[PDB]
């Protein structure tokens, strides 16, 4: 048994159920789960230059362009309470932003040390995102964030082939949560 000052990506599909572990993985590793969606509605409600930007993007599905998300996010890890691990909930989407997130980290003296895929078929996704309601959850925007994970995000798991563990996140909380905590060896 090694600690639990870990660096976690959880990747996949709208409604796979990573802001749901991430909240749950935060509070038994005690390190802070981090959301990039969480970030923009923030920015979106306080009606922030980067809220105003961002928003278009949000409404339709689509991913906000990269160099406003990975600056975002540079400024988010320089946060102290990042300083000891996290878990990045929804960034990196692309390879782009696996790029960058590697420099961001490199320059801390850090990386990052697990990838968890959360493996769930589509008619479970749907299922989980029309009971979600919130205000992206509709047919369209649902069907424009599918194949945005598709072609940008997918290629992911090849890149981090190395470092990849594929989830079952198909059960209940606290069965895909305990899938989770075996896939880092906790
Ligand atoms: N194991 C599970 N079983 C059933 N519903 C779940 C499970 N995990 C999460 N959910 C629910 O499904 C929806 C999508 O979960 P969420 O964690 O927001 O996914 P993501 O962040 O991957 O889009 C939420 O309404 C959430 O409460
Ligand atoms: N890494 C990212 N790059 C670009 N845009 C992002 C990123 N993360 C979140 N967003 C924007 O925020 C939206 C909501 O993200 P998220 O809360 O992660 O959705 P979900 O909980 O269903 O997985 C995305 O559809 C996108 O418009
Ligand atoms: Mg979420």
């Amino acid at each position: 048994p090694r600690g639990s000052h870990m660096r976690v990506l959880l990747l996949g599909p709208p409604g796979a159920g990573k802001g749901t572990q991430a909240v749950k993985l935060a509070e038994k590793l005690g390190i802070p789960q981090i959301s990039t969606g969480e970030l923009f509605r923030r920015n979106i409600e306080e009606g922030t230059k980067l809220g105003v930007e961002a928003k278009r993007y949000l409404d339709a599905g689509d991913l906000v362009p990269s160099d406003l998300t990975n600056e975002l996010v540079d400024d988010r890890l320089n946060n102290p309470d990042a300083a000891n691990g996290f878990i990045l909930d929804g960034y990196p989407r692309s390879v782009e932003q696996a790029k960058a997130l590697h420099e961001m980290l490199e320059r801390r003296g850090t990386d990052i040390d697990a990838v968890l895929e959360f493996r769930v078929s589509e008619e479970v996704l749907l299922e989980r995102l029309k009971g979600r309601g919130r205000a992206d959850d509709t047919d369209d925007v649902i069907l424009n964030r599918m194949k945005v994970y598709r072609d940008e995000t997918a290629p992911l798991l090849e890149y981090y082939r190395d470092q990849l563990k594929t989830v079952d996140a198909v059960g209940t909380m606290d069965e895909v949560f305990a899938r989770a905590l075996r896939a880092l060896g906790k």
